[PDB]
């Protein structure tokens, strides 16, 4: 199972919950997480973020009675992996081809848009400076 | 993608065949032999010679009038890609990892047979070697 293309599989969205705080008697157990396409990303802060592995949107504020499948639709509206309704090895390689070339896409826009961030900040913070010198 | 499943492309396999003899007017043009599984797998002191990507066989002795399917269902009947009929971006993902698992198979099968060539090699050559020492 190819290590780059494991993130289709539930159960290795399953494994990627380390330490996932909930657990039975929840509603978002992680089972229901990746589930719902998404994969843990523990950090110092935030512990409880979670990434989908298809769009990439991130999300936090996890409660025991969200919904992750409808905090995705609302949160990423635009996510391709939500609409996908078969299992995953019930999916042709021509759908499946057609998926990760578009998640790739979504890698690239989630890329694109924190590097346009970043610059619009070092903008923002050069222009600041510069306009020092006119005191 | 993952370039040990490359081979299960038929424009990869026909983009192996560099300098093949065999083109317009041949029955066993590339297009013809990769549609049959094979794929260059070219020597100095063998240069004809193609292998099924799948079944491991390997095949010498092409002429221009050859059809790779029938010399492929001749020297491997037990080859599972004949019977492959879909294209490949209509399989599923289950029945495509089956195959791959059945070609694992036959690669291990080929280390095996050969391993096993091998060595009655280096017996003729240990047994000779002992009636010599006879006389
Ligand atoms: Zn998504
Ligand atoms: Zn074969």
């Amino acid at each position: 199972l190819p290590p780059a293309w494991q993130p289709f599989l539930k159960d290795h969205r399953i494994s990627t919950f380390k330490n996932w705080p909930f657990l039975e008697g929840c509603a978002c157990t992680p089972e229901r997480m990746a589930e719902a396409g998404f994969i843990h990303c523990p950090t110092e802060n935030e512990p409880d973020l979670a990434q989908c592995f298809f769009c990439f949107k991130e999300l936090e504020g996890w409660e025991p009675d969200d919904d992750p499948i409808e905090e995705h639709k609302k949160h990423s509206s635009g996510c391709a992996f939500l609409s996908v309704k078969k299992q995953f090895e019930e999916l042709t390689l021509g759908e499946f081809l057609k998926l990760d070339r578009e998640r790739a896409k979504n890698k690239i826009a989630k890329e694109t848009n924190n590097k346009k961030k970043e610059f619009e900040e070092t903008a923002k913070k050069v222009r600041r400076a510069i306009e020092q010198l006119a005191a």
